[PDB]
This record gives C-alpha cells, sequence and structure tokens, in this order.
DNA sequence: ATTGCAGTGCT
DNA sequence: AGCACTGC
C-alpha cells in the first residue's frame, strides 16, 4: 500500500518525426509537398528500395522496404525523392544534418537523449517543477494542448476524431487537481503543454512535424507516441496502464519486438503486455534472467527506471556498403578501391564531427561478410585510429582482413565479399 | 538483391 | 574484445 513504488517519479517525452526522410525532401522540392512519395536508395535494382513514405503513399499500402517498382503498382503517381549518392554508396549526410537541426532545438528546452536519427527522449521533470511553480495553482486550458489526446478517454456515460480528442481532453483536464504540486497526473499534463511548445518550436524553425508521447517513462513514452501519429501527441498516465496493457501485444512493447518477446509469448501461453501481471518476479526472473525479469514485472505494472541519458552525440561513426548477388567482390584492387571509397566518406564526417564537437575517434572497427553466411556480419576486427586519412584508414582495414583471403592466388578474393563496415569509435575529448 | 545506419548486453 | 540482439 504505502510503500508500493507506482513509478510516478519522472516526466519523459519520446519525441519522433514523421516521414522523416520524406519531410527533409518535401521541404527542399515544394513539388512533392502534400503528395504520395517515397524516399529510395539507388535505382537499377527493381527502381531502388523504399526507406520512408509519406502518409499520403501508406494509404495505398506502399511501405518501407518495398521496391520502388512494386511501389507504383500501387501508387502509380507516386513521386520519388533519392538519396545522394557520393563515391558510389548511398550518402545519409542530408538527413543526419537535418537531424541535428531538430535535435539542437529540443536542447532548448531540457536535456535529451538522441534515440535514433529521428527521435529523442526528454527528461521534463525538472522543466515541469518549474512551470508549476509559475502556474501559482492556476487550472490549464484546454487551449495549451491543441494537438494531446489522452489514452483511453473518452470514456463512461460526435462521431469525428476532432470532436472525440477534445472530449477526452476535456474529461482528463475536468478532473485534474491542479491544487497538488506532487501529482503525477497534473506533472504529466504540464509535460504535454511543454511538449506542445517543444512541437511548436521545431515546426516554425525547421518545417518539420513530429509527434510525441508523453508519460512517468521511455518505454511508456515510446508507446505513447504512436498511438495518434502523425502531427499529434498522446498523454498515456499510470492510471491508463490496465486497460491500455490488457490488448496489447507483447511485440509493441520497445526491446520485445524479437527473439526475447517470442520467447515470453511462446514460454507462458500468452499475447498480451498485461497478461504478465499474474507470474512472481521470481517466475520471469527464472525464464528470462534476473534482468530481464526483474524488468519485466515492473514494466507490465508500467514502471520502468531506464535514465534520459544525457546524450546528443552519436556514439559512433560508420560506413557501409552491401555487394549482393553478382556484385560481390571477388578481386583485391576491387576490395581496396571500395574501401578507399568507404574510408574517404568517414575521413569527411571525422574531421567535420572533430571540427563540430571536439573530440577524436581512437579505433576502427573493421566488419565484412563473405557469401554464404545468413549473419548480418561474418567477421568484425578493431584497429588503431591514429589519424584522420583516407589512405590510411583504407590501407590498415585491408591488413586486418587480408588473412581471410581464401584464395590461393592473392589477386584473387574467395569466398566474395557481400558487406564491407567501417566505423570509428572509443571517443576522447579534443 | 533491403540498405545503411545505430546502441545495449553477454561473455 | 567479438558477437547477438534490437531498434531506426
Ligand atoms: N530500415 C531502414 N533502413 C534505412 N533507413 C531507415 C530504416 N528505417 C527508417 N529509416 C530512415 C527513414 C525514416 O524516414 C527515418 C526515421 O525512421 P522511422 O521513424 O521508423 N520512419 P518515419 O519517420 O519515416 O515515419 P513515422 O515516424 O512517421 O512512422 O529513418
Ligand atoms: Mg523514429
Ligand atoms: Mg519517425
Amino acid at each position: 500500500g504505502p510503500h508500493m513504488a507506482t513509478g510516478q517519479d519522472r516526466v519523459v517525452a519520446l519525441v519522433d518525426m514523421d516521414c522523416f526522410f520524406v519531410q527533409v525532401e518535401q521541404r527542399q522540392n515544394p513539388h512533392l509537398r502534400n503528395k504520395p512519395c517515397a524516399v529510395v536508395q539507388y535505382k537499377s535494382w527493381k527502381g531502388g528500395g523504399i526507406i520512408a513514405v509519406s502518409y499520403e503513399a501508406r494509404a495505398f499500402g506502399v511501405t518501407r522496404s518495398m521496391w520502388a517498382d512494386d511501389a507504383k503498382k500501387l501508387c502509380p503517381d507516386l513521386l520519388l525523392a533519392q538519396v545522394r549518392e557520393s563515391r558510389g554508396k548511398a550518402n545519409l549526410t542530408k538527413y543526419r544534418e537535418a537531424s541535428v537541426e531538430v535535435m539542437e532545438i529540443m536542447s532548448r528546452f531540457a536535456v535529451i537523449e538522441r534515440a535514433s536519427i529521428d527521435e529523442a527522449y526528454v527528461d521534463l521533470t525538472s522543466a515541469v517543477q518549474e512551470r508549476l511553480q509559475k502556474l501559482q495553482g492556476q487550472p490549464i486550458s484546454a487551449d495549451l494542448l491543441p494537438s494531446t489526446y489522452i489514452e483511453g478517454l473518452p470514456q463512461g456515460p460526435t462521431v469525428q476524431k476532432e470532436g472525440m480528442r477534445k472530449q477526452g481532453l476535456f474529461q482528463w483536464l475536468d478532473s485534474l487537481q491542479i491544487d497538488n504540486l506532487t501529482s503525477p497526473d497534473l506533472q504529466l499534463t504540464v509535460g504535454a503543454v511543454i511538449v506542445e511548445e517543444m512541437r511548436a518550436a521545431i515546426e516554425r524553425e525547421t518545417g518539420f512535424q513530429c509527434s510525441a508521447g508523453i508519460s512517468h517513462n521511455k518505454v511508456l513514452a515510446k508507446l505513447a507516441c504512436g498511438l495518434n501519429k502523425p502531427n499529434r501527441q498522446t498523454l498515456v498516465s499510470h492510471g491508463s496502464v490496465p486497460q491500455l496493457f490488457s490488448q496489447m501485444p507483447i511485440r509493441k512493447i520497445r526491446s520485445l519486438g524479437g527473439k526475447l518477446g517470442a520467447s515470453v509469448i511462446e514460454i507462458l501461453g500468452i499475447e498480451y503486455m498485461g497478461e504478465l501481471t499474474q507470474f512472481t518476479e521470481s517466475q520471469l526472473q527464472s525464464h528470462f534472467g534476473e534482468k530481464n525479469g526483474s524488468w519485466l514485472y515492473a514494466m507490465c505494472r508500467g514502471i520502468e527506471h531506464d535514465p534520459v541519458k544525457p546524450r546528443q552525440l552519436p556514439k559512433t561513426i560508420g560506413c557501409s556498403k552491401n555487394f549482393p548477388g553478382k556484385t560481390a567482390l571477388a578481386t583485391r584492387e576491387q576490395v581496396q578501391w571500395w574501401l578507399l571509397q568507404l574510408a574517404q566518406e568517414l575521413e569527411e564526417r571525422l574531421t567535420k564531427d572533430r571540427n563540430d564537437n571536439d573530440r577524436v575517434a581512437t579505433q576502427l572497427v573493421v566488419s565484412i561478410r563473405v557469401q554464404g553466411d545468413k549473419r548480418l556480419s561474418s567477421l568484425r576486427r578493431c584497429c588503431a585510429l591514429t589519424r584522420y586519412d583516407a589512405h590510411k584508414m583504407s590501407h590498415d582495414a585491408f591488413t586486418v582482413i587480408k588473412n581471410m583471403n581464401t584464395s590461393g592466388i592473392q589477386t584473387e578474393w574467395s569466398p566474395p565479399l557481400t558487406m564491407l563496415f567501417l566505423c570509428a569509435t572509443k571517443f576522447s575529448a579534443s
């Protein structure tokens, strides 16, 4: 009762840009705005691989990983923007720089954890306390939450989307105890007000729209964000969790989308996150390990402690290229020419990173794939990264993998290489 | 013949 | 350290 932790100590948000690479290309080329369009990399094989899709195009069934030729079958008027190609490979610089634009805006409001190229977690606990003391027990107007959904509402004793949103918001705000500055529901609500302001700043200053989730931890904030994408934000309160989880497939919770989540379903014979509450912590630890079992016991009750890490920059800088089918690299000159292409992009990005961020990478990770291996990687070796020089990095990379050339004669490479990967890591201040 | 990125945890 | 797993 009084000693049962409820996991309501923090206010955490997750901001996730809407169809991000599409918005970057639509900002640049107004002809693509408000159209079914997609972003594709390469073009020769089946029209290119789609990596991002506008919401107008999703209505036709176009999805990521689809070949553009196939997407055109569902959406003949689909417009396409191509990822830049430099040195014979896709180059994501435009999207990395657009990401920096958004992350720098978010950092004005609170410390952020860069979770991917287009999403960040925000710890708003402190910002909420300061806004709460400034309000002075002032009620929160619905006009301050013009794009916010309250998950689970309306409920109890209009057939249009926006009417429902407002009805749920009104029920939430009517029930709110604005007199108590330690009320978790009030704290989430102020958090949502701040996230409205953050999202308005992102859109004003970049043109980009995004969705957000506001809750008490990262997993619930991420889950909340997806509930009303695009261009909306969703508040998931602690009280909303039992009903939300009662029909929520386990795989929807971050970190349970793969083999572990599949094993939870199979071993326990359950389907939904809420069903996990019927197991003891020791039972879950016995099946999934001490760490996973404790995490699951708390998470199915809406409780998680993983902190928002103060990290705005990526901690690795990597470049990779696949050589599928008949393009697999089969000669030494080939392997050496492509390692140089990769090393030259990496040098360009590393030099820019050092100037911008006052740090230097110290380790070079070299990874390859050989034809036949189903694994993403077939070998990974690390060597020292002492100079930002493409020719040196490419020469060193060749040195650590040259022993894998099984061909008796040097000039040939066997079995052929279907992937080259270079990654700079182990940053130190400079 | 998805591709090209990333971070965390195990051992 | 090298690898499996999981997420954009
Ligand atoms: N498997 C992949 N391979 C290459 N690029 C990818 C990728 N998955 C995503 N990207 C790139 C392209 C994506 O635009 C960007 C962000 O990833 P998301 O947030 O999963 N997808 P989006 O933001 O487009 O749509 P919304 O959030 O509205 O659902 O990362
Ligand atoms: Mg995302
Ligand atoms: Mg996104």
